[PDB]
Protein backbone atom coordinates (compact mmCIF):
# COMPACT_ATOMS: atom_id res chain seq x y z
CA UNK A 1 0.00 0.00 0.00
CA UNK A 2 0.81 3.72 0.10
CA UNK A 3 3.03 4.75 3.02
CA UNK A 4 2.18 8.46 2.68
CA UNK A 5 -1.53 7.70 2.97
CA UNK A 6 -0.95 5.18 5.82
CA UNK A 7 0.93 7.78 7.83
CA UNK A 8 -2.01 10.17 7.69
CA UNK A 9 -4.48 7.40 8.75
CA UNK A 10 -2.20 6.53 11.61
CA UNK A 11 -1.96 10.09 12.81
CA UNK A 12 -5.77 10.57 12.51
CA UNK A 13 -7.03 7.19 13.85
CA UNK A 14 -4.29 5.50 15.96
CA UNK A 15 -1.68 7.91 17.29
CA UNK A 16 -3.95 9.07 20.14
CA UNK A 17 -3.42 5.62 21.69
CA UNK A 18 -0.28 4.12 20.10
CA UNK A 19 3.31 5.21 19.34
CA UNK A 20 5.34 3.41 16.56
CA UNK A 21 8.84 4.80 17.35
CA UNK A 22 11.59 2.50 18.67
CA UNK A 23 11.66 3.33 22.30
CA UNK A 24 8.28 5.10 22.10
CA UNK A 25 6.02 5.16 25.18
CA UNK A 26 3.03 3.01 25.97
CA UNK A 27 -0.08 5.22 26.07
CA UNK A 28 -3.66 3.90 26.32
CA UNK A 29 -2.43 1.25 23.88
CA UNK A 30 1.01 -0.44 23.54
CA UNK A 31 3.98 0.89 21.68
CA UNK A 32 3.93 -0.96 18.44
CA UNK A 33 7.63 -1.04 17.40
CA UNK A 34 8.66 -4.59 16.39
CA UNK A 35 5.08 -5.70 15.81
CA UNK A 36 5.61 -7.62 12.58
CA UNK A 37 6.43 -11.24 13.02
CA UNK A 38 5.67 -11.02 16.74
CA UNK A 39 2.74 -12.84 18.47
CA UNK A 40 -0.12 -10.83 19.92
CA UNK A 41 0.24 -9.33 23.38
CA UNK A 42 4.04 -9.17 23.52
CA UNK A 43 5.12 -5.48 23.71
CA UNK A 44 7.48 -5.35 26.67
CA UNK A 45 6.13 -3.51 29.72
CA UNK A 46 2.47 -3.31 28.57
CA UNK A 47 -0.35 -5.02 30.50
CA UNK A 48 -2.81 -6.50 28.00
CA UNK A 49 -6.18 -8.09 28.55
CA UNK A 50 -6.11 -11.91 28.73
CA UNK A 51 -7.87 -11.87 25.40
CA UNK A 52 -5.12 -9.90 23.60
CA UNK A 53 -2.44 -11.82 25.58
CA UNK A 54 -3.91 -15.19 24.50
CA UNK A 55 -5.00 -14.63 20.91
CA UNK A 56 -1.89 -16.54 19.89
CA UNK A 57 -1.58 -15.29 16.34
CA UNK A 58 1.49 -13.66 14.64
CA UNK A 59 1.11 -10.07 13.47
CA UNK A 60 1.69 -9.62 9.71
CA UNK A 61 -0.11 -8.07 6.76
CA UNK A 62 -2.83 -10.74 6.59
CA UNK A 63 -3.70 -10.83 10.29
CA UNK A 64 -3.57 -7.02 10.59
CA UNK A 65 -5.91 -6.75 7.58
CA UNK A 66 -8.44 -8.83 9.38
CA UNK A 67 -7.90 -7.37 12.85
CA UNK A 68 -8.12 -3.75 11.73
CA UNK A 69 -11.47 -4.32 9.94
CA UNK A 70 -13.05 -5.02 13.35
CA UNK A 71 -10.74 -5.42 16.36
CA UNK A 72 -13.40 -6.79 18.71
CA UNK A 73 -14.57 -9.41 16.31
CA UNK A 74 -10.98 -10.69 15.88
CA UNK A 75 -10.11 -10.58 19.53
CA UNK A 76 -13.31 -10.82 21.60
CA UNK A 77 -12.70 -9.42 25.06
CA UNK A 78 -10.12 -6.90 23.90
CA UNK A 79 -10.59 -3.47 25.56
CA UNK A 80 -9.53 -0.28 23.72
CA UNK A 81 -10.38 2.43 26.26
CA UNK A 82 -11.72 3.21 29.74
CA UNK A 83 -13.84 6.36 29.33
CA UNK A 84 -14.67 6.78 33.01
CA UNK A 85 -13.29 8.78 35.94
CA UNK A 86 -12.26 6.75 38.97
CA UNK A 87 -11.55 9.60 41.42
CA UNK A 88 -14.56 10.85 43.31
CA UNK A 89 -13.44 14.47 43.43
CA UNK A 90 -12.67 14.54 39.72
CA UNK A 91 -16.19 13.15 39.11
CA UNK A 92 -17.72 15.85 41.30
CA UNK A 93 -15.74 18.64 39.55
CA UNK A 94 -16.45 17.30 36.10
CA UNK A 95 -20.16 17.02 36.84
CA UNK A 96 -20.16 20.64 38.08
CA UNK A 97 -18.68 21.78 34.79
CA UNK A 98 -21.17 19.67 32.83
CA UNK A 99 -24.07 21.06 34.89
CA UNK A 100 -23.00 24.60 33.83
CA UNK A 101 -21.95 24.08 30.26
CA UNK A 102 -24.81 21.80 29.13
CA UNK A 103 -27.36 24.40 30.40
CA UNK A 104 -25.95 27.73 29.12
CA UNK B 1 -17.73 20.61 42.82
CA UNK B 2 -15.16 22.92 41.22
CA UNK B 3 -16.13 24.13 37.73
CA UNK B 4 -12.58 25.26 36.86
CA UNK B 5 -11.24 21.79 37.63
CA UNK B 6 -14.18 20.08 35.84
CA UNK B 7 -13.50 22.06 32.68
CA UNK B 8 -9.93 20.80 32.54
CA UNK B 9 -11.04 17.15 33.09
CA UNK B 10 -13.58 17.57 30.34
CA UNK B 11 -11.06 18.95 27.90
CA UNK B 12 -8.53 16.18 28.78
CA UNK B 13 -10.86 13.12 29.04
CA UNK B 14 -14.16 13.82 27.19
CA UNK B 15 -13.89 16.56 24.56
CA UNK B 16 -12.29 14.20 22.02
CA UNK B 17 -15.69 12.50 21.76
CA UNK B 18 -18.31 14.94 23.11
CA UNK B 19 -19.23 18.64 22.67
CA UNK B 20 -21.24 20.48 25.44
CA UNK B 21 -22.17 23.67 23.51
CA UNK B 22 -25.82 24.38 22.58
CA UNK B 23 -25.91 23.50 18.96
CA UNK B 24 -22.59 21.63 19.19
CA UNK B 25 -21.94 18.69 16.84
CA UNK B 26 -22.21 15.00 17.50
CA UNK B 27 -18.73 13.44 17.24
CA UNK B 28 -17.91 9.83 18.22
CA UNK B 29 -20.24 10.52 21.15
CA UNK B 30 -23.42 12.67 21.38
CA UNK B 31 -23.58 16.36 21.98
CA UNK B 32 -24.40 16.67 25.61
CA UNK B 33 -26.27 20.01 25.83
CA UNK B 34 -29.52 19.60 27.83
CA UNK B 35 -28.35 16.40 29.48
CA UNK B 36 -29.54 17.14 33.02
CA UNK B 37 -33.02 15.99 33.76
CA UNK B 38 -33.18 14.11 30.46
CA UNK B 39 -33.41 10.28 30.15
CA UNK B 40 -30.51 8.34 28.67
CA UNK B 41 -30.20 8.06 24.91
CA UNK B 42 -32.17 11.17 23.95
CA UNK B 43 -29.80 13.65 22.22
CA UNK B 44 -31.57 14.56 19.00
CA UNK B 45 -29.96 13.18 15.84
CA UNK B 46 -27.58 10.72 17.55
CA UNK B 47 -27.82 6.95 16.99
CA UNK B 48 -27.17 5.19 20.30
CA UNK B 49 -26.73 1.52 21.07
CA UNK B 50 -29.92 -0.22 22.28
CA UNK B 51 -28.24 -0.43 25.64
CA UNK B 52 -27.78 3.36 26.00
CA UNK B 53 -31.21 3.95 24.36
CA UNK B 54 -32.91 1.61 26.87
CA UNK B 55 -31.14 2.29 30.15
CA UNK B 56 -34.19 4.32 31.14
CA UNK B 57 -32.61 6.43 33.85
CA UNK B 58 -32.62 10.28 34.18
CA UNK B 59 -29.25 12.04 34.01
CA UNK B 60 -28.44 14.08 37.15
CA UNK B 61 -25.60 14.39 39.64
CA UNK B 62 -26.25 11.03 41.31
CA UNK B 63 -26.60 8.94 38.16
CA UNK B 64 -23.64 10.66 36.47
CA UNK B 65 -21.53 9.98 39.59
CA UNK B 66 -22.21 6.32 39.22
CA UNK B 67 -22.02 6.16 35.42
CA UNK B 68 -18.73 8.04 35.17
CA UNK B 69 -17.00 5.71 37.68
CA UNK B 70 -17.40 2.87 35.16
CA UNK B 71 -19.59 3.46 32.11
CA UNK B 72 -19.74 -0.18 31.00
CA UNK B 73 -20.74 -1.44 34.38
CA UNK B 74 -23.66 1.05 34.51
CA UNK B 75 -24.78 0.48 30.97
CA UNK B 76 -23.65 -2.98 29.82
CA UNK B 77 -23.54 -3.11 26.05
CA UNK B 78 -22.67 0.55 25.66
CA UNK B 79 -19.96 1.13 23.00
CA UNK B 80 -17.58 4.11 23.29
CA UNK B 81 -15.42 3.73 20.17
CA UNK B 82 -14.77 1.73 17.00
CA UNK B 83 -10.96 1.58 16.66
CA UNK B 84 -10.91 -0.24 13.33
CA UNK B 85 -10.64 0.73 9.66
CA UNK B 86 -13.47 -0.46 7.43
CA UNK B 87 -12.04 0.52 4.02
CA UNK B 88 -9.76 -2.05 2.47
CA UNK B 89 -7.46 0.47 0.81
CA UNK B 90 -7.06 2.48 4.00
CA UNK B 91 -6.15 -0.80 5.78
CA UNK B 92 -3.56 -1.61 3.11
CA UNK B 93 -2.02 1.91 3.28
CA UNK B 94 -2.02 1.98 7.06
CA UNK B 95 -0.37 -1.44 7.24
CA UNK B 96 2.32 -0.24 4.79
CA UNK B 97 3.10 2.68 7.07
CA UNK B 98 3.15 0.41 10.13
CA UNK B 99 5.43 -2.07 8.33
CA UNK B 100 7.95 0.80 7.79
CA UNK B 101 7.68 2.71 11.01
CA UNK B 102 7.61 -0.23 13.46
CA UNK B 103 10.86 -1.59 11.87
CA UNK B 104 13.06 1.54 11.53
C1 LIG C 1 -7.49 3.85 22.14
C2 LIG C 1 -8.73 4.44 22.22
C3 LIG C 1 -7.02 3.06 20.88
C4 LIG C 1 -7.12 3.37 19.58
C5 LIG C 1 -7.78 4.58 18.89
C6 LIG C 1 -6.46 2.32 18.80
N1 LIG C 1 -5.98 1.40 19.66
FE1 LIG C 1 -4.91 -0.27 19.13
N2 LIG C 1 -4.95 -0.87 21.02
C7 LIG C 1 -5.47 -0.14 22.10
C8 LIG C 1 -5.37 -0.91 23.33
C9 LIG C 1 -5.75 -0.57 24.77
C10 LIG C 1 -4.76 -2.23 22.93
C11 LIG C 1 -4.48 -3.39 23.94
C12 LIG C 1 -5.82 -4.14 23.94
C13 LIG C 1 -5.92 -5.32 24.89
O1 LIG C 1 -6.96 -6.03 24.78
O2 LIG C 1 -5.05 -5.53 25.74
C14 LIG C 1 -4.58 -2.15 21.49
C15 LIG C 1 -4.00 -3.16 20.73
C16 LIG C 1 -3.59 -3.02 19.41
C17 LIG C 1 -2.89 -4.03 18.59
C18 LIG C 1 -2.39 -5.41 19.06
C19 LIG C 1 -1.06 -5.07 19.79
C20 LIG C 1 -0.32 -6.29 20.32
O3 LIG C 1 -0.91 -7.40 20.29
O4 LIG C 1 0.85 -6.14 20.80
C21 LIG C 1 -2.70 -3.51 17.37
C22 LIG C 1 -2.00 -4.16 16.18
C23 LIG C 1 -3.28 -2.16 17.36
N3 LIG C 1 -3.84 -1.94 18.61
C24 LIG C 1 -3.26 -1.27 16.33
C25 LIG C 1 -4.02 -0.13 16.28
C26 LIG C 1 -4.12 0.71 15.10
C27 LIG C 1 -3.35 0.43 13.76
C28 LIG C 1 -5.02 1.67 15.39
C29 LIG C 1 -5.49 2.77 14.40
C30 LIG C 1 -6.35 2.33 13.41
C31 LIG C 1 -5.47 1.51 16.74
N4 LIG C 1 -4.86 0.36 17.30
C32 LIG C 1 -6.38 2.31 17.42
C33 LIG C 1 -5.94 1.14 22.05
C34 LIG C 1 -6.27 1.80 20.92
C1 LIG D 1 -15.01 8.22 22.81
C2 LIG D 1 -13.86 7.45 22.78
C3 LIG D 1 -15.65 8.71 24.15
C4 LIG D 1 -15.08 9.23 25.25
C5 LIG D 1 -13.60 9.49 25.57
C6 LIG D 1 -16.13 9.58 26.20
N1 LIG D 1 -17.32 9.24 25.65
FE1 LIG D 1 -19.15 9.54 26.53
N2 LIG D 1 -20.00 8.55 25.04
C7 LIG D 1 -19.35 8.06 23.89
C8 LIG D 1 -20.28 7.35 23.03
C9 LIG D 1 -20.08 6.67 21.68
C10 LIG D 1 -21.60 7.39 23.75
C11 LIG D 1 -22.90 6.72 23.20
C12 LIG D 1 -22.78 5.29 23.74
C13 LIG D 1 -23.88 4.32 23.34
O1 LIG D 1 -23.86 3.20 23.90
O2 LIG D 1 -24.70 4.62 22.47
C14 LIG D 1 -21.34 8.09 25.00
C15 LIG D 1 -22.33 8.38 25.94
C16 LIG D 1 -22.17 9.26 27.00
C17 LIG D 1 -23.20 9.67 27.97
C18 LIG D 1 -24.70 9.28 27.95
C19 LIG D 1 -25.29 10.24 26.89
C20 LIG D 1 -26.80 10.10 26.70
O3 LIG D 1 -27.37 9.12 27.25
O4 LIG D 1 -27.41 10.94 25.98
C21 LIG D 1 -22.64 10.50 28.85
C22 LIG D 1 -23.31 11.21 30.03
C23 LIG D 1 -21.22 10.65 28.50
N3 LIG D 1 -20.99 9.84 27.39
C24 LIG D 1 -20.30 11.45 29.10
C25 LIG D 1 -18.94 11.36 28.88
C26 LIG D 1 -17.97 12.09 29.67
C27 LIG D 1 -18.35 13.08 30.84
C28 LIG D 1 -16.75 11.69 29.25
C29 LIG D 1 -15.40 12.17 29.84
C30 LIG D 1 -15.09 11.63 31.07
C31 LIG D 1 -16.91 10.76 28.17
N4 LIG D 1 -18.29 10.53 27.95
C32 LIG D 1 -15.91 10.14 27.44
C33 LIG D 1 -18.04 8.28 23.56
C34 LIG D 1 -17.09 8.72 24.43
Amino acid sequence: GDVEKGKKIFVQKCAQCHTVEKGGKHKTGPNLHGLFGRKTGQAPGFTYTDANKNKGITWKEETLMEYLENPKKYIPGTKMIFAGIKKKTEREDLIAYLKKATNE
